[PDB]
């Protein structure tokens, strides 16, 4: 009933190029089993979209990675929000939807933007520039370490974390293994700097801390929360900036068309995310025997979503391997869906819309103009290095 396949998702060929695989994965059925893995796969965006929403069948506290923590010791304590289930969940969750707020946004935006606008100036002045070094990894690490209120020493240990956590998500592959050989001193910084002490007035750290006395977190849970936006907060934001510079530079009818009307910058970056799909993978693990697209999963099996290919499913997208900065994008899946969805999508969106903006008023062509290169991760689509050169408008 359930088709069997032999496809690595994990192996650097399907990183490498995976739209054709993930097109055999939707069209072998709504629900497939992965020998290579032992873990059902969907693809489709119907079944991704449903398992996101069922939180009780498709549980997230034992993990969202490839190991079952009912098996297996996590590799660090479990996240307090990512791999808890309702009610745990609830009241983390609520912390930092607060602490990413609204009114929070309202309080950085015009220093987001002016550090987006500096930036894209700056690398007019040099007109060849590494999209990503210079651009996608030098405008978040601007705006998000201080933002949390981090001390400046130390910050170098950030994105090596960062992509330790998502290649910690995916099998005991190479890129696994080797990153969590390196883990010590990256875990050693980022632990330390949760730490209330550790965190500057009026950040988003020191107010997780300061959130420790209503009823919803105690002040020992306040630490892990930290540490939730120092593992989620900076790296998928790269790689979404770059996916959207990696879009405008690979489409200049829509560099054109954002130019024309910068206010498309918001979607021109949910876009971006539904395209390029910087997350490309979660898992969940089944807590009962469950019918899905046909199949009867039993208890206690792992499942993989394809957030990506659900986002490139042509049975929900018109078009899905267009790059189109005025499709309607809601219900794209890049950011989850349901009670997980992301609660830092706020951030993401301000960061990619105020870049998008700064990109549209004052540049006028982006061209590759040296070799791309991919950056390979078990969790993780994006670039190494993209090579442009920038066209003051
Ligand atoms: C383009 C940027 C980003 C993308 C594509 C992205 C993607 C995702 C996805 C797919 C999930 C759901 C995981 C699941 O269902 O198991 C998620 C959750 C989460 N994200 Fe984001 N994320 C981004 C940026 C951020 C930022 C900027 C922050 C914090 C400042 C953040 C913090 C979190 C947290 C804490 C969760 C856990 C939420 C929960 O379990 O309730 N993310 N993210
Ligand atoms: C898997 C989605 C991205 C993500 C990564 C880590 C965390 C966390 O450490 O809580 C939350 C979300
Ligand atoms: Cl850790």
């Amino acid at each position: 009933t359930i088709p069997h396949l032999a496809i690595d998702p994990f192996s650097l060929d399907f990183f490498d190029d995976p739209y054709p695989d993930q097109q055999t994965l939707r069209d072998a059925g709504p629900v497939v089993y992965l020998d290579k893995w032992n873990v059902y796969g969907v693809a489709r965006y119907a079944e991704v979209h449903a398992v996101l929403n069922d939180p009780t069948t498709f549980c997230s506290s034992r993990g969202v990675g490839l190991s079952d923590f009912k098996k297996e010791k996590p590799w660090r304590p479990p996240s307090l929000i990512l791999e808890a289930d309702p009610p745990a969940h609830t009241r983390p969750r609520a912390v930092l939807s607060k602490v990413l707020s609204p009114a929070t946004m309202k309080t950085i935006r015009d220093g987001f933007a002016a550090a987006a606008d500096a930036k894209v100036d700056e690398l007019l002045q040099r007109g060849c520039i590494d999209a990503i070094a210079d651009l996608a990894e030098a405008y978040p690490l601007s705006v998000f370490p201080d933002a949390m209120g981090l001390k400046q020493e130390g910050r170098e240990h950030l994105l090596p974390y960062a992509g330790l956590v998502f290649n910690a998500f995916g099998p005991p592959n190479e890129l696994r293994q080797t990153a969590i050989e390196r883990s010590a001193p990256h875990q050693a910084y980022v632990n330390e700097q949760c730490q209330r002490p550790n965190l500057a007035p009026g950040g988003f750290g020191a107010c997780i801390h300061a959130f420790t006395d209503t009823g919803e977190i105690t002040p020992d849970e306040a630490p892990l929360l930290v540490r939730s936006l120092l593992s989620a907060g900076l790296d998928t934001t790269v790689n979404g900036i770059g996916a959207a510079v990696y879009c405008l530079a690979r489409f200049p009818g829509e560099l054109q068309r954002l130019r024309s009307d910068p206010t498309l910058a918001r979607n021109a970056f949910e876009e971006a995310v539904r395209f390029e799909s910087p997350v490309q993978t979660v898992f969940r693990t089944t807590t009962r025997e469950v019918e899905l697209g046909g199949a009867v999963i039993g208890e206690g099996e792992k499942v993989l979503m394809f957030l990506g290919s659900a986002n490139r499913d042509p049975r929900r997208w018109s078009d899905p391997d267009l790059y189109d900065i005025t499709r309607k994008t809601s219900g794209h899946v890049g950011f989850g869906s349901g009670v997980h969805m992301c609660v830092g999508q706020l951030v993401a969106r301000l960061e990619g819309e105020v870049m998008l903006s700064a990109l549209a008023r004052k540049v006028a062509a982006i061209d590759i103009d040296g070799p791309v290169k991919r950056r390979f991760n078990n969790t993780l689509r994006g670039l190494e290095s993209l090579p442009v050169k920038l066209t003051p408008a």
